[PDB]
């Protein structure tokens, strides 16, 4: 199912997941993808970073079933140093 994820250089990139995907391992992909552009020289790192979905803080631990994120949602990530 696709998502759309804005990254902090307001990129939006869209991303293939399963309920089954947790928080973290989104992050993960979405850096992956969005590949160290926008200065990244090594970017932010993701667990730095905190993914948003409809104006809730989502936890890294837990799945997108967990929150019934369903596809063609945007979330967007924002910077927790």
């Amino acid at each position: 199912m696709q998502i759309f994820v804005k990254t902090l250089t307001g990129k939006t990139i869209t991303l293939e997941v399963e309920p089954s995907d947790t928080i973290e391992n989104v992050k993960a992909k979405i850096q992956d993808k969005e590949g160290g552009g926008g200065g990244g020289g090594g970017g932010i790192p993701p667990d730095q970073q905190r993914l948003i979905f409809a104006g809730k803080q989502l936890e890294d631990g837990r799945t997108l079933s967990d929150y019934n994120i369903q596809k063609e949602s945007t979330l967007h990530l924002v910077l927790r140093l």
